[PDB]
């Protein structure tokens, strides 16, 4: 069986957030522009395989474009923490919305 944005989305996003939190917590950086990207992309692929409803594209694009101003510095000029936070919040909103819709078709 396969649903549009379900357990796969939750698992994928979960692994991602967990990895992000773990990596961010470890040492003092968001990631070495590899581990997070590798796992991220893998998860992104997992997310992509949940029916093309724009949201996935947006989520991927946001993360893709944001893939630079993540670490607490990354030679950025604006507030990396805030910028990332916003991107994360927006992404979360999309994920939760999709996951909710997928699991809860109608109400």
């Amino acid at each position: 069986m396969v649903q549009i944005q379900g357990s796969v989305v939750a698992a994928a996003l979960s692994a991602v957030i967990t990895l992000i939190a773990m990596q961010w917590l470890m040492a003092f950086d968001a990631a070495n522009l590899v581990m997070l990207y590798l796992l991220g992309v893998v998860v992104v692929a997992l997310f992509y395989g949940r029916w093309p409803s724009v949201v996935a594209t947006v989520i991927n694009v946001v993360s893709f474009d944001l893939f630079f101003i993540a670490p607490r510095g990354t030679l950025a000029v604006s507030d990396v923490q805030y910028l990332l936070t916003f991107a994360v919040m927006l992404t979360v909103g999309l994920v939760i919305g999709n996951l909710t819709a997928g699991v809860r078709y109608q109400a």
